[PDB]
């Protein structure tokens, strides 16, 4: 337990701070064995370090997403599991809990190691080591084969599952690639297909709520109609407080997520802001103030903009929304920065002059800024004004601004958008799948007032026989595949 | 087109007030359908196939998003701007048309001073402009660029199949 | 003619519901022959199932647009056509 052997930034190398783990992490498959059949003092394989990490945790921590390290880690993992099968059969190494409460599979999911995670998720053995397997192959009638994937600690029915870890805890740059792989793919599709009605029912409820909102906002002043208007006002108040309570419950039970991933949700914040604005405006009408309508119409805009949340649910439109987000985040902010710098400079320049007579255009900063911004929308005036003493200087400055901002910068923005769209055309699908996974995990729960009944995923099957008693049965997920390649290699 | 033409012709004997609309609609539809024979030459047939692919692939979802944005902002502008300190943004149709004028490069973006909430109107209009005209239409251009780059090889086979059907 | 051996969506594998077609569809070019010179009871090659499908129809059903399945289907089709040339010359299987 020294500063060099712990996990930090700088000069460090974490290997489990254990001689057995040290030997395992260095591809030394000659001494790792010798630590296990030495007659004097045998080395325990379920021994943990000060961090609550066993040898398997040490192996998964040192895993990088490289072809040469992944193979090493995978081979050592498999060999050590088979070795521990013959030494400690009564205990299972895959279910050794960390100090943080994680297992090697969960630790791989959280740390973002995708190669070892994929290998562990689907691993199959040939002979005596059938129990130490996750993916099983049942009857191969002709070229169709049914694969049973183990759903232990990965089905969302458990408290801390692998699906939740990836969704809400993984800090990896590309964690949308870990959500689309085998037995993490089909399961999510089945869950989404089963949860579609609830999703579209929520969409219909929100649409009705905003129809009521629009009707109330459009038909308000500066009887039966008055009674209906009051009913609409109170209905909007309760709807806004309901949305606010839901968002607050979300942020209460997911307090960390705002730091793991701001960019991935970014609609919960918008819903919270809209609900806050709505409730604040409704409680601000009892004050008979003057700043009621601005906030009311701001919430009205924000809700209709947030209606694009349910645009997700269809691939064609969900991928479009993802691409819209990527374009906004990638090549729109810097263009805005340059544009505002240019606009401010030229507007201040035009305001400084053009007050020397030979109303008045370019009277102030706001007026000149608006006149210059009119050029962007194809509405700028470019006349040769003759009342000014410096008409030529004004015309030359305006021409310089036009050629420097409208001919160059906006067309370059178009080109940047084109290259950005061409660049992110493949990851958007995975991002959409991750968004669907998050939505499904949210819909599996109920609401802040009623918790939904939880549903087991996967069937109970006939897996095999354990080496301690008799039946060792587990919940599995069944998937058929028509594969001719595997069927060729079994004759 | 044939149904509209025959229905309009059998509607002139009734002296119906809705004859000319259907007549001119059939007149538009026939001249548009004249592009059926555009196929028959490779250069123009492949262009027609690409036009169809572009319409079907990256124009409908843009229309959905655009109409959502336009309706939201139009309703917002109609809700206010009726508090005096004709009248612009009098109704839903008027505000919708005024907002759609921005797309064709003809939108008015003045600082109207008769209204009590001129700043809120200007900020809302600027938000709409930057959110719909700078971003969405250029992204549409990019989407058509990538779609044209994507379907540049299957369009020839589609044109050959169209010729086979003809 | 069982639910698993018909063409539907889900748990299914259609091979022509005939032993000869079953052997042909499984790249078993050792037993397909033996069904054709068994002296006791020969197996007809122009025999059709309940769906009106013969062995070639079963072969073209199981054909996917894959490089490894297309080769199998093509080779079995050609070999079985040549085999039927020597058995039934008066009747043509392609029609
Ligand atoms: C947050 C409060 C102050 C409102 C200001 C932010 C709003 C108005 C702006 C800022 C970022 C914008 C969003 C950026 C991303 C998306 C996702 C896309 O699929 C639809 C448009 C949408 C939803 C935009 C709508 C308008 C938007 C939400
Ligand atoms: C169907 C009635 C109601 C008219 C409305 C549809 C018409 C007006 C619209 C909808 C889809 C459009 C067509 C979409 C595809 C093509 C093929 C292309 O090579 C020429 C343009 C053309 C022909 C478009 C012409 C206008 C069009 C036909």
């Amino acid at each position: 337990c020294g500063r060099f052997f712990q996990k930090h930034q700088g000069t460090c190398f974490y290997f489990g701070e254990l001689p057995l783990s040290l030997a395992a992490c260095t591809k030394q498959w000659d001494v790792v064995t010798y630590l296990l059949e030495n007659p004097h003092q045998p080395a325990s394989l379920e021994a943990t370090d000060s961090l609550g990490n066993t040898v398997l945790h040490a192996l998964v921590m040192i895993a990088d997403n490289s072809p040469e390290n992944s193979a090493l880690v995978i081979h050592m993992y498999d060999s050590l599991l088979q070795m521990g099968a013959r030494l400690c059969p009564t205990v299972q190494l895959e279910d050794i809990c960390n100090h943080q409460g994680l297992t090697p599979l969960k630790l791989a999911a959280k740390e973002g190691k995708i190669e070892i995670f994929r290998h562990i998720l689907q691993r199959e053995f040939s002979g005596l080591y059938q129990p130490l397997s996750r993916k099983f192959t049942e009857w191969c009638y002709g070229p169709v084969r049914v694969s049973l994937y183990d759903l232990s600690s990965v089905d969302s029915w458990e408290k801390n599952s692998v699906l939740e870890i990836i969704a809400f805890h993984c800090k990896s740059p590309h964690r949308h690639r870990m959500v689309v792989l085998e037995p993490l793919n089909k399961l999510l599709q089945e869950k989404w297909d089963r949860l579609i009605p609830r999703f579209f029912f929520n969409f219909a409820c929100y649409l009705v709520y905003m129809i009521i909102f629009t009707i109330v906002a459009y038909h308000q002043p500066s009887t039966f109609g008055d009674s209906m208007l009051l009913l609409g006002h109170i209905l909007i108040l309760l709807g806004g407080i309901y949305l606010l309570l839901g968002q607050l419950w979300y942020f209460w039970r997911r307090r960390l997520f705002i730091w793991i991933s701001f960019m991935d949700s970014y609609f919960e914040i918008l819903f919270l802001v809209q609900a806050l604005l709505t409730v604040l405006s409704q409680v601000l009408r009892f004050v008979e103030t003057e700043w009621y309508l601005p906030l009311l119409v701001s919430s009205l805009v924000l809700g209709w903009l947030n209606l694009l949340y349910y645009t997700r649910g269809f691939q064609h439109t969900g991928i479009y929304s993802v691409m819209i987000q990527k374009v906004i985040l990638r090549d729109l902010l810097r263009f805005l920065l340059v544009y505002l710098v240019f606009l401010f400079g030229f507007a201040v320049a035009l305001v400084s002059l053009s007050r020397e007579a030979r109303p008045v255009p370019y009277g102030g900063i706001l007026d000149a800024s608006l006149e210059l911004f009119k050029f962007t929308i194809g509405m700028g005036e470019l006349a040769f004004q003759e009342q000014l003493r410096f008409r030529g200087v004004v015309l030359l400055l305006l021409l310089a601004y036009v050629l420097l901002t409208y001919v160059l910068l906006l067309n370059m923005l178009i080109a940047l958008m084109s290259e950005t769209v061409n660049s992110v055309a493949t990851d958007s699908w995975s991002i959409w799948k991750l968004q669907k996974a998050i939505s499904v995990l949210e819909m599996e729960n109920g609401y802040w007032w009623c918790r939904r009944k939880r549903h087991r995923a996967g069937r109970l099957l006939k897996v095999g026989t354990k080496g301690d008693g008799i039946p060792d049965e587990r919940w599995c997920f069944r998937v058929e595949e028509v594969n001719w390649a595997a069927w060729e290699k079994t004759l």
